[PDB]
DNA sequence: GGATCTCGACGCTCTCCC
DNA sequence: AGAGCGTCGAGATCC
């Protein structure tokens, strides 16, 4: 909500210094966007609030500040495997920095708790949990101590987003942190986050007790990066053939993420791909600091050519000439596939971001999130962006991110906008009355179907039984009766049924909530179809 | 061959009225090469032997010379379809003309043979079956009537091939034409054929009595002709999407003639272009006449686009225009290749010579060769020609016509000469090593195997009693296993084993001759493939 | 008559998250 | 336990 270009400025009495811990301490070349501004707010004392997309670049807007400043500085990050993703880069570089988690044993703790109020300790950053700031009551004392040495002069919070409720990946330690700047006023607070609204930045800004504070947040609209959707085959080497042979074909040698839905595809994928010649490998985020460092030098030594990740999991795979980023499952939520993706092309250049639509994919992942009680609406979220195949993807995408989304031209920049067929628009009412007399057969007779059953019987397949009477299959390919199908499920004239079993939750169909809207005779179902 | 650059008139005795009979008569403008030459020789008393492929303008050679001197010229021709095609022709140019075969009435016969002696007939050319002048006293009567009346001048031999027994296909009855050179010594005869075979050519100047003549020789090479070959899509819809999608990009509007192998091919060809919106139309040799006068007259208004013939003998189309010849199939032989395709480009301007290659045509044209003992290798010959991917073409083509194919360069005038692909020759010997193992446990298993289900059972796919225990599946697609089968095959690692159905001829594979090469470790099999 | 493609019925496999 | 997949037998079509 500030104006971030009247920071961006380097006359400060600090800029020297920062310009030389980015360039000999960081080994970096030049400020992404923000970077710069974000810091001078921070070493002028201020309080800042930063969002920026997931491989941004956040961290290093509190790392640099930290070695500008005197002492150390306190960084809140609630998770361990990301303070240890943090903490390998921070000391391969040569900077001393420490952890704090609730496993943390007793020598190392006394070290730390020593070196808090140890006057040239070497050290710059300690990472803390929330529960570390709540529920430890001397940790405060020795903070408060280092405070009034002034070894303590920044606190960094990470997952600012957490503290607000009316939002999401609410952790309730982070109401405690507002006791930071309550008891340390003169320690600068920046906030970072990836995922955050302004309504709920304010709310997080006032629990933080941060009333006066900046509020920069960056284009999330990449323009380098081109958005496609590819239909995904229904046999499994039929699909890992043509992924092959897509990178074989555009990206030859350049590095690339798949991203998949299970562990188990991940690994299929990474072997599948070994055996027809791309080197690939995996990653996995609750996963030993040195075989991420294996597996990170590998992809940057180009010793593997793709990384197989799994979709919530990625989190720390950090490469700036990623070329393209291979969907081999459609993603739980827009936002997930928008930070998922934008991986990619981080340095500004051309980069694919493909996607595999599978029929499958949607009820899998509809019945892997029927406890999140937003889990479907999200997922047919993503199902209608895989859908659409005339308003340009960047748009679509947009439609999440109404707060920090320019409205830039795609510039022929997605397989929509750059596809040059005009569509007309089928009625299809008529398809959906013979799905919903296959369902109420199937109703009558104490059957459930899942989608597999009721295209074939559609399609006069499958179980005799299940069919209806006389209905006359219809003269299209299974993949179009499936986008069909999947169209009358977004627009609920059909409904997901789930079903607990001992050993995993299955998903059938069902006459949906709007299907008496047919009752009307002159109601028209209208869908827009290829050319 | 002759030299026939010395008949290169413009000023013998009858150069005139040749000119205004081309000109006004034959409403043509300029002389094809070859054609004044062989006209001359005809006119200056002389026989003359005029090998000239289809399509060439063979025809004039003999009716321009009939309409310059006085009565008629004897044609002797072995079928009645190009017959009735030359008929057409100067029939519609007001050139009166007759034929005479055993199955015409009674009448006409009489009206010819009155017609022959008539001094004020307006006939300039009997079209005559070889088994007329053979098997008819009465016909060689008349005959010597009008030869010692002055009336009949010239003798015209088509297909002259047909007397020796070594070209294509040798008629008995051209055995008994020496006859006519030995009853009409003053009548100047001209054999026409478009197989050059130089042997044959001094046949039936053997058999014609005829031994001492000019033979003149045109230059198969046609510059402006560009030769490819394009995949075959195992699917028929697929395979007319991409007949229509190639007319519709390349060659709106021009004329263009589409050859198929089997009849009912060439029909749904035809019905398949029409529902797919390109004008098309079916033509076959035994036609009616007037419905022959209907596809040529819907040919030349651009009435229909392309014209659909199957491959038999006797494909009088004709058309000067012709800017594509896609074969849907590929042709029994390469001179049949040839001869097929050259009907492109008869303006000498640019046309396209697509070739279909599909692996299934193989087999079934190699079941339909099986009675000719020569056709199996020819056959092999023009699978060896759409393999290829390395070599020009026109190279290709040249070496079957080496007597008649000046050696020229190609000049970017085929698809393997323009592309600028680096090749590399892989080994293949392991392929063969698997196809060899399954073929010999198919034999112990005691089965029979045709193409389809040995391919299946090296990608581990049909029937389970066929695969062998431990192969793995090759990671090439399947059409490139075609590919290295088809090698296989031409190199006679692998053979075809014919058997005799009540209504057809199945071709199975079984382990060829050249296999036991393998007992050597030092045998390679190298296939050249794209890097 | 045999290959080739369908249908259908029976046995078998597997059970998708971070 | 249920859904889905692979495999084989029986019928239909074609030459
Ligand atoms: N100014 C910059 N120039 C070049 N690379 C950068 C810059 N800032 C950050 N990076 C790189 O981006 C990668 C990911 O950044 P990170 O700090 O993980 O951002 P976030 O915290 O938003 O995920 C890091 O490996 C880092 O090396
Ligand atoms: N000199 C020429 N100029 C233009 N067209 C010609 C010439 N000679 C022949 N043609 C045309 O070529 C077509 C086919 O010739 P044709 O006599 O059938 O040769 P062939 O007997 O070798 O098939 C004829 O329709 C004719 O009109
Ligand atoms: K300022
Ligand atoms: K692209
Ligand atoms: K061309
Ligand atoms: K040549
Ligand atoms: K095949
Ligand atoms: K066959
Ligand atoms: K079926
Ligand atoms: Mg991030
Ligand atoms: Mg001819
Ligand atoms: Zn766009
Ligand atoms: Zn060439």
């Amino acid at each position: 909500m500030s104006s971030p270009a009247s920071w961006n400025k380097e006359d400060f009495p600090w800029s020297g210094k920062v310009k030389d811990v980015l360039q000999n301490v960081f080994k970096l070349q030049k400020f992404r966007p923000l970077q710069l501004e974000t810091i001078n707010v921070t070493m002028s004392g201020k309080e800042v609030f930063l969002v920026m997309p997931t491989g941004g670049g956040k961290s290093l807007c509190y790392q640099l500040p930290a070695l500008c400043s005197d002492g150390f500085t306190l960084v809140i990050c609630p998770l361990i495997s990301l303070m240890e993703d943090q903490l390998m880069v921070l000391k391969q570089l040569g900077i001393s920095a420490t952890m704090l988690n609730a496993s943390s044993p007793k020598e190392h703790v006394k070290w730390v708790h020593a070196e808090m109020v140890n006057k040239n300790s070497k050290l710059k950053l300690i990472y803390v949990t929330p529960e570390k700031i709540a529920k430890s009551k001397m940790f405060m004392s020795r903070l408060e101590k280092a405070y009034e040495a002034r070894r303590f002069t920044r606190i960094a919070v990470d997952e600012v987003h957490c503290c607000s409720q009316w939002g999401h990946d609410f952790r309730p330690d982070y109401k405690a942190l507002g006791i930071l700047k309550r008891q340390f006023p003169n320690a600068s607070l920046i906030g970072l986050t990836a995922t955050a609204t302004s309504h709920v930045l304010k709310d997080a800004q006032k629990i933080l007790c941060v009333e006066k504070c900046f509020t920069f947040t960056a284009s999330f609209n990449r323009p380098n990066l081109y958005y496609e959707v590819r239909q995904k085959p229904s046999n499994t080497e039929d699909f890992i053939e043509d992924i092959v042979k897509l990178i074989n074909g555009r990206y030859k040698g350049q590095s690339g993420i798949i991203y998949c839905f299970s562990q188990k595809d991940s690994e299929q994928v990474t072997i599948s791909l070994q055996k027809l010649g791309i080197p690939a490998g995996a990653y996995h985020a609750n996963m030993e600091p040195e075989d991420k460092t294996k597996v990170h030098r590998r992809w940057a030594a180009n010793e593997i050519q793709v990384v197989v990740a799994t979709v919530a999991f990625g989190m720390g795979i950090d490469k700036p000439d990623v070329r393209f980023v291979i969907h081999h499952s459609m993603s739980k939520s827009m936002e997930n596939y928008y930070q998922e993706s934008g991986r990619a092309g981080r340095d500004d250049m051309k980069a694919d971001c493909i996607l595999y639509y599978g029929f499958g994919d949607i009820f899998r992942i509809s019945s892997m999130v029927v406890m999140e009680n937003v889990g479907q609406q999200k997922l047919y979220e993503m199902v209608s962006y895989c859908q659409n195949i005339n308003k340009c993807r960047r748009v679509l995408i947009a439609q999440h991110f109404d707060e920090v989304w320019s409205p830039e031209a795609c510039n022929k920049m997605c397989d929509n906008c750059c596809k040059e067929i005009s569509f007309e628009r089928k009625n299809v009412t008529a398809y959906c009355r013979d799905l919903i007399k296959i369902l109420k057969q199937a109703e009558d007779l104490n059957e459930k179907l899942t989608p597999l059953k009721l295209i074939d019987s559609w399609m006069g397949k499958g179980a005799s039984k299940l069919r209806v009477a006389g209905l006359a299959p219809p003269t299209l390919p299974r993949e179009d009766l499936e986008k069909i199908i999947a169209h009358f499920l977004i627009q609920q004239y059909l409904k997901e049924d789930y079903s607990f079993t001992a050993y995993a939750t299955i998903s059938y169909l069902k006459v949906g909530p709007k299907a008496n809207l047919l009752n009307n005779e002159a109601h028209v179902i209208t869908m827009r179809v290829k050319k």
